């Protein structure tokens, strides 16, 4: 048995370690492109790190949508606003993509300071829940992101995981009612409609047990 | 492990403080913004904070709308109308957000005085739910607008949480039933319609469980 | 042996005295941030304790909830009231964890004038045990909370303790069955509902023996 | 008779020694790897044994959960707090284990000072049993973990046995009460529910002879 019929023995278990890459998290080549852009626009390759995991902290007190208006300056930066940081970032990969690879540093973070995404009550969260009250809350046991040194003060909790995929069932969903079924924006399909659905029609309800 | 891969330590925990911004609140521009044009149309700077908590007090009483009529002027401008204070700053940001500022300094206001939101009752909430009664009541636990010096007198329940989300799904969905999906409001698309849909086509209800 | 293999050899089991520390006691990094925000509001440093132990002294009389009402004022502050000594600490831990500190202060407070909580009978206690009819009454055995110098006068009874385990059932599971399982406040979720429960089915009992 | 039918003849049984190792107590190869996180983070090599036992000891007033918050800092760390030693263990193994490991350690210095876990009353233990009310305490007859050099000063007796295996029932399927049973929890099976039953359906009882 050779070729792709070779039967592993044990040797290849102890030895050979994989090294994790997932394609929900920004890649390697992804990150590299995002620094070769932001040392061009003057960014301190010296708190290069403290510039991505400040954007990325106030990205889980709002959204990590493309169509997010980040607000102001972090202190890391040359004065570099963070909607330029983030809109370079968006040249190269998706920004829930680059907030997913440091999703256990802004997690740890939090835990730290007892400071909870800012809109934990508009997003409907439970007190007792309202630390995964931000998206990219699904990196923070994926082993393709940066992991501190020292590890998670606290693992999330099973209440905190059930209350973080219902939040993301209800605003994926609102957002999806909010678009359309159309296949083709010309106006020949969708005849001058943005849903193509009434207002009764769009109301997203998850179905009782 | 250096640049965008930086492994966090522990010092970085302990020692940084993220200072919270958020889009739903009025950002430090935009308050500035507010205060040039006040100042130009003689709002007293002794008294500016004053001014705004009032108006943010009459907004719990009668919607934060782009729409909504402001009626009387309070006691710490020079006379300068609630209208016209709300008017300066739907130049800068919205109504809604420069409220969801001041949202935990009107919640402690109403229950420092036990008095409710106005139309409490006409918005169709329970007496036992009714300080949860005005839009931007989301934003009473957000940490980027203005928290009294010695905190909230008592948080927002979670029943009242769960009226205010119930509300706030009646008001919107009833707001957005008036409104059309006409993605043009020229008359080639709209065809002389405001909302393009029946009566009883544009009924609001929230499903049973 | 080494490392964290050493083995204890009696030396230390005779030496080393363990600081005691609890996470349901309000700890030395909260006692300390609540002198701060005191003092800011002219609590007098001289009966700073005082003003704590009559504040959880009345905080036996009625609840330790962070919905709780406060009443009066006490003697030892320079006139702050009780509502605004509470709502100071409620922003650094909970009030349970407060009153949980002072709970054999307040124990020997009450056996000493003879005077048990207040609503002892509303609460559902028998008279004779009438002086376990607090919350927090979990913390007078509690080695990280204040202990006078002299020792409790009585220690709780089996009887005493009893009761308060089963009150502390009584109080919770109704506080639970007024709340609801809804893992979201928003409305696709909740549906409108407070506690997505009848009232039949959110009767409390608990089965007999 | 022999390759794996063998007899055993009694020089077998005489001579050899089987190293005990177990499952529920951390291994010697989870020992070596906090070592080397602790000593990675600066915790001193000639007091690495004593961070550990004063770690256990306060994991015995606190639970050994995962979700746990660790108080203070122990005084044999170099000023490492003890949420940071914990959070280390937690990335090797469960801070259950690791507080397995040392048990009769904890034991003999409880029973040395006369110092009881912290929250035994809070627990629901009678006076009498209050020495076994800290989980880990299956721990303390467990060959696999830490024994001190001259003994434990008192086994634990029969009631002791009894009532925290009475407590572990309790405890455990509290928490089990406050979980669910999804299989999932994307909201397609949740519904958007936490535990997916009532509180009435939820109230644990151990029934009665």
């Amino acid at each position: 048995a050779s070729g792709l019929f070779t039967i592993p023995d044990g040797d290849f278990f102890s030895t050979a370690r994989a090294i994790v890459a997932s394609n929900a998290v920004a890649t390697n080549e992804d990150l590299s492109k995002i620094e070769a852009i932001w040392k061009d626009m003057k960014v301190p390759t010296d708190t290069m790190a403290q510039a991505a995991w400040d954007l990325v902290r106030h990205c889980a007190d709002v959204g990590s949508s493309a169509q997010t208006e980040m607000i102001d300056t972090g202190p890391y930066s040359n004065g570099i606003s963070r909607a330029r940081l983030a809109a370079a970032i968006k040249e190269v990969c998706t920004l829930r993509q680059f907030c997913m690879k440091y999703a256990p540093v802004v997690w740890n973070w939090m835990l730290t300071n007892n400071s909870p995404p800012a809109n934990w009550q508009a997003q409907g969260f439970k007190p007792e829940h309202k630390f995964a009250a931000f998206d990219f809350f699904n990196g923070v046991t994926n082993p393709a992101a940066i992991m501190p040194k020292e590890g998670l003060i606290r693992p999330p909790s099973e209440a905190e995981m059930n209350a973080a995929q219902t939040a993301a069932f209800v605003k994926i969903t609102k957002a999806r009612a909010q678009s359309n079924d159309f296949a083709s924006l010309d106006a020949a399909v969708t005849r001058g409609r943005i849903t193509g659905t009434t207002t009764a029609e769009a109301v997203v309800t998850l179905p009782p047990p």
